[PDB]
Formats: C-alpha cells, sequence, structure tokens
C-alpha cells in the first residue's frame, strides 16, 4: 500500500512499541508490535514487519534496532540465563519477537529460556500480574582470520595469506582464529579460495621433525629421517646404512626402539 521508511536506531522507554516509532512518517496505527522491556535491545525485522503489517511495504535499513531505557537488572537476569542454556559467554542478544502483555512491574518471578533453532531462544519472563515471552537471536560479533589468497593442500600459512575481518562467529561452522599470530607457521589440509574464514579444522600442526631432516638418535648418531613426524610418533630414519624405527622426542631426538 503505502511505503514506510525505517528509522535506523530507536532509544525507547519500556511499554508497548508501535509501527510510528519506527517509522520517519506519521502513521496512526493501535496494534502492539512489540513488548519493550526496560535495559534490553530490539531488532525490529522485516520478516516481523511482513506478518503484522503485510498490506504495506517497507524501506530504509534492513532492520530498526532500539534500545530500551531502565536499570540493567532484568537484562542481567536474562543474559545470565541465555549464557547457560545456549553455552555461550560474552554474546550480544536482541530481541527479535515478543508475545504476552505488559506487565505492571519489571522484576520477573521466574526465567526459563529454550532453543527455538540455531542462534534463537525463547526467554519465558514469569511476573506476578503476566508473562512475557522474548524470541531473542544471539550474535558473537568478532574480527576473525580470513584468507587474502588461494592456498592448495600443504601450503604453509604466512603474514600475507591472511587478513583480519569482522564477522559474526555463531555464523561460522567450525572454530575460527582471532588472530594472525594462531595461524602463521599452520599448515593447510585443503585447498581453499581467497575469502575463507580460517577454522581450526582446516588447518594443523608444522611437524616436530621432517622428511629428510638430521636429528641426532639415540640407540649415539645423527640419522636422516624417512617421513613428517609428531613428538611421539614413531617415524622410520637411515644411519651410515641401515633401517631403524624411532619415536620423535623432545629435541627433536630420535629414540631408536630396541
Amino acid at each position: 500500500s503505502l511505503t514506510l521508511t525505517l528509522k535506523e536506531t530507536l532509544l525507547a522507554s519500556p511499554g508497548v512499541l508501535f509501527l510510528d516509532d519506527i517509522t520517519i512518517e506519521k502513521v496512526e496505527s493501535e496494534k502492539n508490535l512489540m513488548i519493550l522491556l526496560p535495559g534490553l535491545e530490539y531488532l525490529v525485522t522485516r520478516d516481523l514487519l511482513r506478518t503484522k503489517f503485510p498490506e504495506y511495504d517497507f524501506t530504509g535499513p534492513e532492520n530498526v534496532r532500539i534500545t530500551v531505557e531502565g536499570y540493567s537488572s532484568l537484562k542481567n537476569a536474562v543474559f545470565e540465563e541465555i549464557g547457560k542454556k545456549a553455552e555461550a559467554k560474552d554474546f550480544e542478544a536482541f530481541v527479535v519477537k515478543t508475545f504476552g502483555t505488559l506487565p505492571e512491574k519489571f522484576e520477573p518471578q521466574t526465567i526459563r529460556v529454550t532453543k527455538i533453532s540455531k542462534n534463537l531462544f525463547s526467554v519465558f519472563l514469569r511476573f506476578p500480574d503476566t508473562y512475557v515471552t522474548l524470541n531473542m537471536l544471539l550474535r558473537k560479533e568478532r574480527n576473525v582470520v580470513v584468507l587474502k589468497r588461494n592456498i592448495n593442500v600443504g601450503d604453509v600459512i604466512k603474514e600475507e595469506d591472511v587478513r583480519l575481518e569482522k564477522r559474526n562467529v555463531f555464523e561460522i561452522y567450525g572454530e575460527p582464529f582471532f588472530d594472525v599470530s594462531e595461524v602463521v607457521g599452520k599448515i593447510s589440509r585443503r585447498y581453499l579460495k581467497e575469502g575463507t574464514v580460517l577454522t581450526a579444522d582446516m588447518v594443523k600442526d608444522p611437524p616436530d621433525v621432517v622428511k629428510g631432516q638430521v636429528v641426532p638418535a639415540y640407540v649415539t648418531t645423527f640419522v636422516e629421517v624417512l617421513e613428517n613426524g609428531y613428538l611421539g610418533e614413531t617415524v622410520r630414519a637411515m644411519n651410515s646404512r641401515k633401517y631403524v624405527f624411532g619415536r620423535v622426542e623432545r629435541g627433536p631426538v630420535l629414540r631408536i626402539l630396541e
């Protein structure tokens, strides 16, 4: 019907949020969009707007970000609870849907959190007078190590291969790296293309001995390694002449078995 331009952000107070609050033009509307609770952050999405007002189109920013004024006790108690059910710490959470009524007082009796899907939790609040459910999207935005260029199986990562980029860690499959210093010296297990967020499962540590390396050995001599090897591994070797089984030991020396 109408194309309403969305505000980028809104500072609010506890109560009921209406469409007029998040649009640049004046609209009259009496329908409850969100239940605004003190100290919590809200994100009004297009999917919310398509549900509530399917008859209108919307332009502007992807989401409207709403900060509600108030003491931080409810927030704290909610965040502590999400932390326990989610497994996570140091995260941001945004309410993207609410159900229930605006309570008279904002001191919850009970706080119950259940997983809806990936990164989405239903935070149920019991108040002496009523109930609020907040559907909260979890975000952990951090600087991660991303490839500047294509790399192959067996390539050593160097500082020139990688840059740092801000990403949502909760939308990365695998454990990312937060420092170039964590990945330099590592050996790629795969052919990766530029733009690939580096994760722990794609790289391996450098070997403690390499194939062809000269190391001291105990049976009182130096040997030449037939394979790459890590500490504790038994690597085949040669030396003047013969075949020897030898474990990589702290050193790195080989210890020739028997």
